[PDB]
């Protein structure tokens, strides 16, 4: 019975749309033509069900799914019926535990190729010829919340990419600032429990604005320089799309004569940095938690793919020791102005999973998977990590038999000698399971370390000091990257900062904690360290305003590559405005809107005060895509009025409300004909304010100043006046 | 080291606080003195911390808990580090998977006591005296989302209780509502995962407002009934102290003459039944996605105990087959006008765990677990529930020895022939594993049923009929008890339940869904189905409008225990008032304000611009709790604003938005003196307006009538009034 609509409308068409034109749906079947070599060799585990009957596991075609088997229709349910108990027994046992951090997370398919041969400085293969294409696997993430926590958090974000090279599996497992938190691996249950929720009532969720969190920071100030990135606008990205990605240790690449050069990894976003604000944020966990999510699925839907530039930071080993900071160090990161980002390669995120349980939330990511041509360094974080991705995969994922779950399989040859553990796949038929044998002929056999698939050789690291438990003395400084940072943001990227800083702060519920993290900042910059004070009714004593400042880090005194917004790289294609309705649209304003958001490559979502559909003057029948309410101005990047009957919505509380909150979070506004008295509800200006374009009519003229605006993300010009306004 | 501030500040004091005064701890530290039997016997497995060494899980004591071993202090990490290993160990393997539903939860211990002796109708020997104290342990939850997704989502909540009798452990697995969705347990993977993220992207979070939710109800109208309850605002409690609790089906009370007796069981909350309004639950689970965890802790650190009142409808087995519907249907409520509920205890819930994920996260409840003076009946969805809760916890919790995990353990005895398993604490020296034995002279041995201790038997219900996958036709009725509770609803809630309808249709990407939930909202009530209708675009046919309306229930065209509001029952104690401070105060008000609310048990918070302290007119220092939008208007329920120089406040549109926000959600405010200047902000007239709070000064009868109003939970007069303004 309950079957599809008869026209069919219950099935997205197989192209490309914009977000909202249809339901989403599994990439397979959304972009049945978009491959790749691991997308493909995904095809023996892929399972269809059009024109198939409904079965137990074990092939047995069900006659009724609706009920169990009972004695009488109205008595008790018999033990014989198998059916119901592997339908309930399967759902029973169809979670496994969530990842220990970076459990929330969204990922997707694509693929890697690089702009020219670095055969030079690396032998890695999938680094050695630009026509060389090799599949991609990616997740992003957040870190401390749980797979069912919001995305919009204030939070450091994990974007891991798994490389199906030919030569093994490489996984570059990085986040989305250049520094981690702490320094030694062995710290890290120690930082992951003061930022998690608290132990006796798990709360908060997904937060750092809880006393264990800003204690641990207090007392250990290797913190500070992540937590700086975590208070600016870097810890809420707009979207996955709009953040750089890093892999922030030094690792090393090893070349075909065995010179090894010191690498840092960096992705450069090709859609251009751009992050939320605050309020907007927070406010956005609540109306919309997946937002991160749905804006990446749906930006590949329409053909808005993820494109990411691969780039790197090479120090020549000779150059180990001369910076002002430890190369090792992961509290430290290499400013650009130094050691200038070498661009390595493309890759671009075109297709979604089919299954997210079974390709997202079983995929297994280890920066200790890596391939000959690259090596490790003695980063001490680094060095812990390569323990416990591997560890902790075997409960995960249930055994030892992870790299056979089909999202995590190799697509070049695997063979070796290892056998059995839970659910194992793969039947071997060497009649040896040991080397050396000579009943295989000692198949399959060691391959000697050489330019192109040759065996993994570590490279031959000199290695001089006693067993010790023991920081270097090197890693000992804590605060002029923290200032380098400060000082390289823009004034309305620092008033954000102090603002992250003066929220978390007042959730502190001790305030001694608030003023040890006070007297922290004191040693970074006294202007940020008042101002966070003053937020928090604290005074600096005498003493903390003569703690003298760090010094530069190699006498930088700021890099603008550190801000996010100080070097314009805005793009506009993908990005989205919400367009308010009436019941009686001037076509021409929406016509001329429509045209010039088509070109750009911006989406429109038609709003409405109710849902169905609205005619314009011409007849157009609009179909509404939410309510207001529904789809809030957080959700969109600017907002356009056209003319029509605006006395139908200009007594609207939710519309009036709808710019009042745009405006508040310093989106650009387009007002045309009689929806510019508009303007006073956002009670600002009447011959006009930069950010609110207005005219008689949404023209060619009208509809630039909007595009310019958007190109520039954000009105920060518009930062004096939102604090009066009651939104 | 010694890092605790010499104030002793950083400890909270053992004795009942309000909410917000100090930190908040494991419950055996914040009221050590609050026992009960289960609370005492967990003590062997409580694990102090102060004044002991560092160590590993081996005993072995650690010195530098900081730092890797490594080959010199800039060398590689060292395998033999075998202290990293075991920390790094434990972490990586922490967590364990989610229960499948009611992932998200929140407990806490308490105990229990019947009113007087139940041995005429039940020989279960918790009920047999009012001196007999059951300890019990009790967690609330949301159904779909997971353990990390929000409090205040729109969703049934669950309220499962675990009674640790001396005849065996006895839970009592119920929701917030009387009946479920669907009526037999082979159905619930179906509708469960309709509800739960849909599977390609895994969208949306803790929400059924999304298509294959709705294309589920729309297609199997057994769910009508409680998608009706979580429509309305019983879907958005505003905590789990002012929500009624069920068990949902029929049971079976079993006396010591072997007579059988029906029973549906209910939980009555002595807060009074009290929710939120959509809006502020949405806009809550970002601003404080832990809300519902936080005010159960709170209050009980408190002293506001959370306190219900077990209840029983009994029907005789004789009246089985007399009425308009079948007993053993869950889709199906009784109605307390027909039968009423039967007072029997009371259950008070007073000291929070120690741990979060060993007492909440691990504790395993089962409606299976039933003690002798109990029976099950034949509803089928209960049927299949009796499989599946043992069934989940073998993977969830490791094995079949869960019922050794301390939370869990019965505290009475429990000895049997079971062996081994993963996990296995106890050590059996019963020399025999086996039964019948000579070789221990057959013990432990079977015990015959009695009227009191005996062994367990089965109720001996005739059975007859044939071996059938058939739901009884009895079951097949749909629209009769919707449109009962539809009818027993306020008018404000009728809109309420009409709104919850009409915004997550709203979500519904195809158009057709939509169409279908309103023909089946058209077979409930046509004005219901119409006012939904209109607020999608959507027009009736003539046909729709035809339906006959489906028959009262046993004579009943409404019951007002349906009505969360149509009966006052409100209760103050326990609630939160936002006071908006000034810098400098009318003192003699605030004295005012606060005795006022202490003298009635409701809490305040300090709110202002920053955090700190201000100054009172007199002097008087004042300690801030949070700021304005730090602590947002959606987290208390009225907000009162004293007088003094209100011109520091008068232009903060935080300040002014947080009234507008309080004015919106229905909210009682009051204005002391020139706080009245905040009545052009929300509109009211110069006469003032019923909701309004306003007098020269806090004097008089400005508390009363503030309080009159809490008692009242929200200004419903107020909602056409509200229907305009931007916030
Ligand atoms: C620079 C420092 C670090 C970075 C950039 C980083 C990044 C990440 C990312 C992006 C993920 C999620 C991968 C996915 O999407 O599945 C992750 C997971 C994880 N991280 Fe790291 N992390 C860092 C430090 C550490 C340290 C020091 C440890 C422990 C010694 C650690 C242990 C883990 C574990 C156990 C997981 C879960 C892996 C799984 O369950 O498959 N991380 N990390
Ligand atoms: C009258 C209908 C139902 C009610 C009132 C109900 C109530 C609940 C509650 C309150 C919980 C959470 C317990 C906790 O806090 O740990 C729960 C969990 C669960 N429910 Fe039920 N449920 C119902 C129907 C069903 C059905 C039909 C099934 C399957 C046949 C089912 C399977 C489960 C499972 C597997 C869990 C997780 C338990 C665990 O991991 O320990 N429920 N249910």
């Amino acid at each position: 019975d309950s079957l599809a609509p008869e026209d069919g409308s219950h099935r997205p068409a197989a192209e490309p749309t914009p977000p909202g034109a249809q339901p989403t749906a599994p990439g397979s079947l959304k972009a049945p033509d978009t491959r790749n070599e691991k997308l493909n060799s995904l095809e023996d585990v892929r399972k269809g069900s059009e024109n198939y009957a409904l079965t137990t596991n074990q092939g047995v075609r069900i006659a009724d799914d609706q009920n169990s088997l009972r004695a009488g229709s109205r008595g008790p349910t018999l033990l014989e019926d198998f059916i119901l108990r592997e339908k309930i027994t399967h759902f029973d046992h169809e979670r496994i535990p969530e990842r220990i951090v970076h459990a929330r997370g969204s990922a997707a398919h694509g693929y890697f190729q690089p702009y020219k041969s670095l055969s030079d400085i690396t032998k890695a293969d999938f680094l050695s010829d630009p026509n060389k294409i090799t599949p991609v696997f990616v997740r992003f993430s957040t870190v401390q919340g749980g797979a069912g926590s919001a995305d919009t958090v204030r939070s450091i974000r994990g974007f891991a990419t798994k490389f199906y090279t030919e030569e093994g599996i490489f996984d570059l497992v990085g986040n989305n600032t250049p520094i981690f938190f702490i320094q030694d691996a062995h710290k890290f249950p120690d930082f992951v429990h003061a930022v998690k929720p608290e132990p006796h009532w798990a709360i908060p969720q997904g937060q750092s604005a809880h006393d264990t969190f800003w204690d641990y920071v207090s007392l250990q100030p290797e913190t500070l320089h992540n937590v700086m990135w975590a208070m600016s606008d870097r810890g809420i990205p707009r979207s996955y799309r709009t953040m750089e990605g890093f892999g922030i240790h030094t690792f090393r690449l090893i070349n075909a004569e065995g010179k090894a050069t010191f690498v840092r990894f960096h992705w450069k976003p090709l859609a251009g940095k751009a992050s939320l604000v605050w309020d907007e944020a927070q406010k956005l966990t609540g109306r919309d938690p997946d937002f991160h999510r749905r804006e990446l699925w749906e930006a590949i839907e329409a053909g808005d793919f993820p494109e990411y530039e691969l780039g790197f930071q090479l120090i020549p080993e000779e150059d180990e020791f001369k910076f002002d900071f430890d190369l090792l160090d992961p509290t430290k990161l290499i400013p650009e102005e130094l050691v200038p980002v070498q661009r390595v390669g493309k890759m671009v995120l075109n297709r979604n999973p089919d299954n997210f349980f079974a390709e997202n939330e079983q995929a297994a990511f280890h920066p200790g998977h890596i391939v000959p041509g690259l090596d490790f360094t003695n980063d001490p974080l680094l060095q812990g990590r390569l323990f416990s991705y591997t560890d902790t995969q075997i409960s995960r994922l249930g055994g030892p038999n992870f790299h056979e779950i089909p999202i995590n399989r190799p697509t070049c040859p695997y063979h070796n000698f290892q056998r059995d553990g839970m659910h194992r796949m793969g039947i071997d038929t060497n009649p040896a399971n040991y080397e050396p044998n000579s009943i295989n002929d000692n198949w399959p056999r060691e391959t000697p370390p050489g330019p192109k698939r040759g065996g993994f050789e570590s490279y031959q690291e000199r290695v001089e000091g006693n067993k010790v438990r023991e920081r270097s003395p090197s890693f000992g400084e804590y605060y002029s990257h923290p200032r380098l940072f400060w000082l390289s943001q823009t004034p309305f990227e620092q008033r954000h900062i102090v603002d992250g800083f003066s929220f978390e702060l007042s959730k502190v519920v001790r305030p001694y904690i608030r003023e040890r993290v006070v007297d922290q900042l004191a040693h970074i910059d006294l202007t940020l360290a008042q101002a966070v004070a003053k937020n928090l009714g604290i005074e600096l004593t005498d003493d903390q305003l003569n703690i003298t400042p760090p010094p530069d880090v190699n006498g930088l005194k700021k890099d603008p590559s550190l801000s996010l917004y100080a070097i314009p790289d805005g793009d506009v294609k993908g990005r989205v405005v919400a367009i308010l309705l009436n019941d009686e649209v001037r076509s021409a304003d929406l016509l001329a809107i429509l045209k010039a958001l088509k070109a750009k490559g911006v989406h429109a979502k038609l709003l409405y005060s109710r849902m169905g559909e609205v005619t314009a003057d011409d007849g157009t029948v609009l179909p509404i895509a939410a309510t207001f309410a529904g789809a809030p101005s957080l959700t969109v990047d600017a907002v356009i009025v056209p003319c029509g009957n605006i006395a139908d919505i200009a007594d609207n509380g939710d519309a009036n409300y709808y710019l009042m909150e745009a405006y508040k979070h310093l989106k650009p506004i387009a007002l045309a004909g009689d929806a510019r008295k508009f303007k006073a509800t956002i009670k600002i200006a009447d011959q006009g304010e930069e950010g609110i374009v207005e005219a008689d009519s949404a023209d060619g003229s009208f509809m630039d100043e909007l595009l310019t605006l958007m190109a520039a993300h954000r009105v920060w010009s518009r930062i004096p006046k939102i604090d009066k306004i009651p939104a």
